[PDB]
């Protein structure tokens, strides 16, 4: 009995706990795909590698095992690069299988002859060529432990194409089992009692909730933490949901206060990078202490110093907090100074926005067309929201209640993800409501995969949320002056769904809204809503841009 | 006065010859698309970084000087490394400008903070970050010039945030003056001579003329050389047209034979790599005799010995030939065996190729299709034709009768590429017809630039042969077992048309085709012809498939 | 009041922990140079980059504070990437810094002008080049802790000229404060228990004490861990000493046996690696066990599974483990069927080697100049050995007894790292005896810097072991026909004592070593000592050569 470089691979594959795989087919990793689906794998063939590989990296944060995205060799394992470089930036589980030219024509200039080792190797943790066809299931084993052991992140497997069609006796190869999950480290007793002793003594407390605890599968802790100490908490962009957004205890409507006048921050598996403007001045007090969980050790104090460090894992470091205040009760008091000033930003943020949400004008804004949106995503359904103001807006009015179940441009801030990751998060969760809400430029970057959405029956709905371009674009275009942030006025991406036979509605007006996307929601098909809104429509106003510079 | 960063690259690249930039605008290069309209230099918003990078490169192929990439920090940048690797393997001139963070955040987890340079690197001959605004000039006119001096290949331009914004006085900047084009280097007087005294030992000589000797601008001298000399010549893909193809010496129906049986070859700036199979058995002779013109001295003797080599620019050397020819007459006799076993081969392919062109069955074959194309291209058209049997059975239907006049996958095989190179066509030649013939796989790989396309008014029409999949797909999918590389069947991607306000047609039946075809290329906008064929249509049978192995 | 970036550097290093700095001045580094010793950083002129940039990787190793390799642009940095990679494969804290050539001559041809963050890239953790001269406390900062955090490791820092020369005004600099210590990791409570129930099923278990024990520190409560378990336990090579190799629990001489036949072993700080035959058979048997004390995670069950995880710092680990020992009581009898076997092969193998130890043969053997130098070598003293059977054989007589007193070629093999490691002990130890036991090809990579050591003032003392080649040579040369592994017969190394007005020693015959050593090893400068051997003497038989 003998059994081929492929079919090993895909056994192997399904042995370690993969089971998601996207890609595009052709020489030489058509029998890999093949070989996957015969395992149990679900294959998912999308138009571009580049949206395939980001949808690898979405199912890593979603479950904690690797994606696994499959690419040809030279070009289409380059498109497959992005998804590399948004798993490296967010540590999210991924890998990239690249086929190669077949190892006896190197140096000849064979088809898609490229050096992908040192293309993916920025990004990855780990890259190999597998030497021999025998020992593939080491190296599969090797690459999948290696992205979800330690700070999680993405791997390169190089594959030429003789070790996929080559084959050996079955009686050469050895598998290993199943790479277990990673011990779940904790931080030293005297760190958790530092970390309670220094919250006792801060005058304005803030606790961060990030998409590290989210990853940890941390939100009973993170949830039980918050309610008994009562302290004030903002949840990240893809942090939110770990606590229910809709908890009493969420200051998110008074962020940009609650930064500037903190003195003592718990950061809960987020950084202080671009997104928290580095924890440094003007949108931080230059004294702000730090105590700062997170699995990684090379990023404690980075940008500003951290007073008590917790490393290691946030589901297991936050019980230890909850044991220590069960031996040691403390809590944060509810009629404070600072509780009060963050209610007053809270209630004067809400009524400067209330008025918003209610304009019937047309063209529309955001935040009438989102109320509607908000008003019809069922409770459990996940979120892929992508754009600029379309992403930022969205992120501010459609709440979380569970985590995991917000995905964005994340840290990266990448446009061209969010068609995958609902495609990703569909194939995870087969039994909830995907949205996807884009802006219309962010709906270009990938918007051939809604045909893959409706292909393998996915229950997906997209939202565009369309002001004309990147920003915004005029109503008429001068073919001389073509601004180079514009589209085509009007563009009917709804007719998009007339490719795959689903249902596209258009919308301008109000009175169109909910029963559009009451309609658009139950199809069988992925349906797309197209909605216009005003290019001068805008976020409500800030005294600080997002970003820092 | 003063004047940005921005503004001196953009005035910069204007002085060097750069007429066209394609590419996504945000954070931090918005200035950059802005100065350069104001400069006069021709922008185009893609909808994914993918394509705009392809664009660039087959704009170097077309002009001789790099078309220019423009994209944002990170995910942008290096969407735009498919580009950059295209480019790598074609030898073309291109140009890609990424955006970074601000350099006085490098280390704090910046926005899109990335290794873009390392990136990069595999696929340039030049990578640089410009130390200070004020040295701008030096960078852009170094790139430009290693972009096209010897071998000619990609560059990379790395530019912070804060040169792209800063400003200086205007008096701190010096510009280079217009990078000349390089000169066109000779041979030898002996190595004339002696591949001249070479030919003429030939029993079964060949001459190659591949798509170096087109980037040359060769083709004058190549016409000259080939019907001087009276010998047996065959076109790579892209060499097509050089010399007209319906020219009374090809014996481009006779490849196999010809290749397999020829004692001799002169190789016209083409590689004996993977397209010409190596120059090795089963495909060729053991004991093949090779003339070598290329312009890169390390090409010479790859895979095959050459016996004698000629380095230098392929019009010169060309030229060197033709000279010596008049002053030393030789022609190889038109009465041979060898000219009697082409004419043979010739004969009997197109005996068997002709009922295929004249089947009128439904679901169409794609010679049937391809006929009807091919009597509808203007002779001076630019064909843009992606995909694998319906670029493979294009290449030998469609003609070219000018240089430069055919686009493909080329040497990197590449999907991905169509819709960005019709659009580098047209923006480098506004007054011709740019036809754009794809597969429905490689169609959908970048069909969201149909809508850039229309929104620049380019005169391109949009033709898709689709079977339903990667060659080929299912007439109704089976929802617990979608082959990895089928699509929906009959998927409507004419639709998309309605997106910008063009006209699609859905064809399945040939008293469809002239009617569709003469209506869709009069269009004022970019129609789209979606072609349906059988799934079990292909390409006349060969002793060997193209994929030497 | 205005300061330069070099002398901006420096301040930052030496309130970041740096003490030690290693390296050859020159454009355009001088500067910081100068500036450190202002700071009160030891910097040491080596004779080659090569060889300083591995004295700062065993800074790192000695002292958890990375030692710093101080090159010029270009060739300079380039000879210092061999130090970045020892540092790479051994886990150990080290800083690069490479001048480069001034910014604004990039793609000029400037002087040097190299691609040197690519060329450090693929051994370094963290390769930064400063945007400006007011942030480079930032930089000198998270490299030093990107070195120290997490899997301790290399980094590179790429100075531009003109970022060295240039100055701005002190109140434009800000300097982070000196990073605290590392924070050390424990393991869930549940595997802490995991480990001690398999120790209690195992019929054959074994320890492996490794040198992430001693760079962890832990070596108190290691010791305590096998005295209480009463567990049989094989130091790793640099791992001697972290308990003391006379200890009466250790196997060391019935190794290959231990390995064989364990069902169940501790790994502490030590990696499945080449150097343990990657735990496979046929040194190991198909069905070990394998309870894994690591602070890399990605580490944890490489080439064989393990069973229980332990990830995290050694020392805190260990202390879980005792404490849960302290909880439920537990100890391995101290006669058993595992017990008798490893002794058997313990008294063979004694009884193999000591006729070798008292061999008077001439030309001598390994064994019996081995014997003398562990005679004389102070119980305190820093060990730098290094060749191929002169440090196997070395590893095996030449016993430690405190942790982090041997230096070998250790992870890498690497030839080269002989004198610049000695170097490095003498500065992190200014109190001890430095001895430096080299084959003869193993002196000639770094050779020149006995003049450095003797420059410093440094109390190191410099053997030979002489066979006159790379695993010997011949005693009389072909001129023709030069063995490629061969040099000059009894080759007088000892006359480069001269150079510096040392006093170098040539030995012969068994009745010189007690007093020549003894006298070298009393020398105010240092002394170099070249034993000649034969070049057919080798190490005790084994069933397995070291090489897997
Ligand atoms: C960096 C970043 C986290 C900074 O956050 P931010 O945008 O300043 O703030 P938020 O989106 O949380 O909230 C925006 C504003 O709405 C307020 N707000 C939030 N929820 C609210 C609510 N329910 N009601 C009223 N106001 C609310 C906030 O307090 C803030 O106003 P403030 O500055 O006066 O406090 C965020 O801008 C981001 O993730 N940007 C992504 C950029 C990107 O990647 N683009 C695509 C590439
Ligand atoms: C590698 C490559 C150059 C090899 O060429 P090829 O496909 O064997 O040959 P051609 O396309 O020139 O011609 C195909 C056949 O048609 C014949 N032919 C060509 N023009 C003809 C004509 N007008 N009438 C009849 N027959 C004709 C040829 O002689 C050959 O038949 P043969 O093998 O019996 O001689 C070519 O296959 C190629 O470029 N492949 C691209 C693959 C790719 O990149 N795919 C997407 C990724
Ligand atoms: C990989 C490596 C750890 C393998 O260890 P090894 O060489 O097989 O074993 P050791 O050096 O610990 O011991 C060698 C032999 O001496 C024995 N021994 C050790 N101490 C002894 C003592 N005091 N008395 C008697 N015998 C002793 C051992 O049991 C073993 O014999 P065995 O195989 O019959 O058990 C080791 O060879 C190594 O580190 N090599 C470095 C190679 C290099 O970098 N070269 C340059
Ligand atoms: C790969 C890549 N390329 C480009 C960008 C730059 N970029 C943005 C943020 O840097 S965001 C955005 C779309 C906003 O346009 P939009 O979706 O229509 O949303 P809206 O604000 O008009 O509502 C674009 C193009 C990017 N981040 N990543
Ligand atoms: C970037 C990238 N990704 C994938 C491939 C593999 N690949 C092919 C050649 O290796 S070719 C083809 C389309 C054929 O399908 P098609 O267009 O519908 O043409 P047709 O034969 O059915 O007529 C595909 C997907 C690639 N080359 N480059
Ligand atoms: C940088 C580098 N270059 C080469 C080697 C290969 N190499 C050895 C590996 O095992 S070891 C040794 C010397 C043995 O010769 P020696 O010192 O005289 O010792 P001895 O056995 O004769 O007693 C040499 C040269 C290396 N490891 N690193
Ligand atoms: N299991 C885990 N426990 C604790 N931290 C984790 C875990 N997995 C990842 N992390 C950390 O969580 C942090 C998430 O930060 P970031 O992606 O910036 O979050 P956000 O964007 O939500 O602020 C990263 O620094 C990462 O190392
Ligand atoms: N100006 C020039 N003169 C001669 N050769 C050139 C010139 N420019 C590029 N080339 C060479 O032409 C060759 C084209 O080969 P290739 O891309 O394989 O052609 P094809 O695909 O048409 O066979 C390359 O090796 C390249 O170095
Ligand atoms: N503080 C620490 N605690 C635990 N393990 C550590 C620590 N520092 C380094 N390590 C680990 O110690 C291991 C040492 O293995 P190795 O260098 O192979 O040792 P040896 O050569 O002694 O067998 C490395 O895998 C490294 O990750
Ligand atoms: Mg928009
Ligand atoms: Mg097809
Ligand atoms: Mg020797």
């Amino acid at each position: 009995a003998t059994i081929t470089g492929a079919q090993i691979v895909a056994r192997a594959l399904k042995q370690q706990g993969v089971e998601h795989m996207f890609g595009i087919v052709g020489i030489p990793v058509i029998p890999i795909a093949a070989a996957a689906q015969r395992e149990g794998i679900k294959f998912y063939g999308f138009h571009n590698e580049q949206s395939a590989s980001y949808a690898a990296g979405a199912v890593g944060y979603l479950t904690g095992r690797p994606g696994v995205c499959l690419a040809v060799s030279g070009p289409g394992m380059i498109h497959g690069i992005a998804g590399l470089a948004n798993a490296w930036s967010n540590n999210w589980p991924m890998i990239l299988i690249g086929g190669a030219n077949d190892s006896y024509q190197n140096g000849q200039g064979a088809f898609q002859e490229a050096p992908q080792i040192e293309s993916a190797r920025p990004y990855v943790k780990y890259a190999a060529r597998p030497d021999s066809i025998a020992r593939l299931p080491f190296y599969v084993e090797q690459a999948v432990r290696t992205t979800i052991y330690g700070r999680p992140g993405a791997a390169y497997l190089d594959l030429p194409g003789d070790i996929i069609s080559g084959s050996v006796e079955e009686a050469e190869v050895t598998y290993p089992g199943r790479c277990p999950e990673p011990p779940r480290t904790l931080a030293p007793e005297e760190n958790i009692k530092a970390a309670l002793a220094a919250l006792k003594t801060a005058e304005r407390p803030l606790v961060i909730v990030g998409k590290g605890a989210a990853y940890s599968r941390a939100e009973d802790e993170v949830r039980k933490f918050v309610e008994t100490t009562g302290l004030p908490y903002l949840a990240s962009p893809m942090g939110k949901g770990v606590i229910p957004d809709d908890h009493p205890q969420s200051i998110a409507a008074a962020r940009s206060f609650a930064l500037q006048n903190t003195d003592l921050v718990v950061l809960m598996g987020a950084r202080m990078n671009w997104m928290m403007h580095f924890g440094q001045p003007p949108r931080w007090n230059e004294k702000v202490r730090v105590i700062q969980m997170d699995i990684s050790a090379e990023e404690i104090g980075t940008n500003v110093p951290t007073e008590v460090a917790l490393v290691g894992d946030a589901k297991a470091i936050t019980a230890q907090l909850n044991a220590e205040l069960e031996k040691n009760p403390w809590s944060y008091p509810s009629e404070t100074t600072w509780w009060t000033g963050l209610q007053s930003k809270i209630a004067a943020n809400a009524a400067t926005v209330e008025p918003m949400f209610n304009d019937d004008s047309v063209p529309m804004g955001y935040y009438r067309v989102l109320r509607d949106i908000r008003d019809l995503i069922p409770k459990d359904a996940i979120i892929s929201n992508e754009g600029a103001s379309t992403m930022d807006i969205g992120r501010t009015v459609l709440p979380n209640f569970f985590a995991r179940t917000r995905l964005d441009a994340a840290t990266f801030g990448t446009m061209g993800v969010g068609a995958g990751q609902a495609i990703a998060a569909a194939s995870v969760h087969p039994d909830r409501k995907i949205i996807c809400v884009q802006g219309d430029s962010a709906f270009g970057f990938g918007g051939m995969e809604v045909e893959t959405a409706a292909r393998y029956g996915l229950n997906i709905t997209f939202v565009i949320i369309n002001n004309n371009g990147i920003g915004g674009g005029p109503d008429e275009l001068d073919p001389a002056h073509i601004p180079p942030g514009a589209y085509t006025p009007q563009a009917h991406y709804e007719k998009m769904a007339d490719v795959y036979g689903g249902k596209g509605y258009f919308v301008t007006t109000p009175d169109q809204l909910k029963p559009v996307l009451e309609e658009a929601m139950a199809q069988p098909k992925p349906a797309i809503v197209n909605i216009m809104i005003s290019n001068k429509s805008g976020r409500k106003p800030q005294e600080f841009g997002w970003l820092t510079r």
